[PDB]
């Protein structure tokens, strides 16, 4: 067995959901999933989805104040994992928003989930399609770093990351 591994399909099914948003009301739009960090299965085997570990993007004003922590913070070097981050950021004119797969891979992850992940990079992207953009590092610091997703928005105008950090 070469690629040893097979996505749940409900991979896809959570993915859907950020890349068509799926919002409406004021309600909707704020309970976006702005870091969904999926993880392999049981098995070491199959990529799926995390049901306690997906942050928000209206968690920023509901009770949280930076989510892009929260990531990281629920990212550490020994659980190598996938995430698809929102570049909530605000330039010189208005916010936007980019979808980036932040591929967490900590090189000094465990080999018992991390050879997978690793040669599992591209069995992932065999359903994203090239995903848009993207961010893998493997460190606290790459990962931890706001100037690290502000790499892929526009810093040349962007005054804030999340209206604060930047």
């Amino acid at each position: 067995m070469a690629s040893g591994v097979a996505v749940s399909d409900g991979v896809i099914k959570v993915f859907n959901d950020m890349k068509v948003r799926k919002s409406s009301t004021p309600e909707e739009v704020k309970k976006r999933k702005k870091a969904v960090l999926f993880c392999l299965s049981e098995d070491k085997k199959n990529i799926i989805l995390e049901e306690g570990k997906e942050i928000l993007v209206g968690d920023v004003g509901q009770t949280v104040d930076d989510p892009y922590a929260t990531f990281v913070k629920m990212l550490p070097d020994k659980d190598c994992r996938y995430a698809l981050y929102d570049a909530t950021y605000e330039t010189k004119e208005s916010k936007k928003e980019d979808l980036v797969f932040i591929f967490w891979a900590p090189e000094s992850a465990p080999l018992k989930s991390k050879m997978i992940y690793a040669s599992s990079k591209d069995a992932i992207k065999k359903k994203l399609t090239g995903i848009k953009h993207e961010l893998q590092a493997n460190c606290y610091e790459e990962v931890k770093d706001r100037c690290t997703l502000a790499e892929k928005l526009g810093g040349s105008a962007v005054i804030s990351l999340e209206g604060k950090p930047l």
